[PDB]
């Protein structure tokens, strides 16, 4: 199928190396989004979006699946505004409202609002790896799954880091955020001989020599 694209889309799709490129051939030209603020074309393996003050950015196939889960530039994510590059044997792509991963294991999540903002300080990867969903919205806040933990998020105590293991089920054996601790108020930290901490709205948590420590 024959299709002649313009302005600063044909700009995008010519800088990628056209038809050449991953995305393969245009199956579209150019469309208006439904918001009446941004244009896209779609191409076989994924699409190009644009707005005047954001540009015009690629999307790959599962990416741009994964964005459409919470309704794509109409949601919270808003417009891409940068490409999808190399992110720990992954992809990270920046959004106006977050970002979206392709993971290591080839399944693609987004990130929004605060906990996006958390999720994208340094050591925090490290410490977590990739989503294993996308953002939960729950009583009192919201939280999100990565591999190795979680990230919770209210805002009286804003986003802060928990990990798998023995200070989490002790916080789970007491209802998690919904239960007396209530909401993180710190990110877990690790201390000297081997120990962990986490601070919560009503409590703290410690385990050191691999026993747990509770106050209230």
């Amino acid at each position: 199928g024959a299709f002649g694209l313009v302005g600063r889309i044909n700009a995008r799709y010519s800088e990628l190396g056209g038809p050449a490129s991953w995305l393969g051939y245009p199956t579209s030209s150019e469309l208006k989004t439904p918001d009446g603020r941004g244009r896209f074309v779609t191409f076989e393996h994924g699409s190009i979006y644009w707005t005047a003050t954001t540009g015009p950015w690629e999307i790959p196939g599962d990416m741009l699946a994964a964005w459409g889960t919470q309704d794509y530039e109409k949601g919270s994510l808003g417009y891409p505004t940068g490409a999808a590059v190399e992110y720990n044997g992954g992809l990270r792509q920046q959004f106006e409202g977050g970002y979206v991963f392709r993971t290591s294991n080839n399944q693609s999540y987004w990130v929004r609002g605060e906990i996006s903002k958390k999720y994208a300080e340094d050591g925090i990867f490290a410490q977590l790896g990739f989503p294993t969903g996308n953002e939960k919205l729950i009583n009192g806040g919201a939280f999100q799954e990565f591999e190795k933990g979680n990230i919770y998020w209210s805002a009286s105590t804003g986003a802060h880091v928990i990990l798998h293991g023995d200070i989490f089920d002790a916080w789970g054996a007491k209802g998690w955020e919904q239960g007396e601790y209530g909401f993180p108020t710190s990110d877990q930290t690790a201390i000297t001989a081997g120990g962990q901490t986490i601070d919560f709205q009503n409590g703290t948590i410690r385990q050191v020599n691999g026993r747990i420590e509770e106050s209230r």
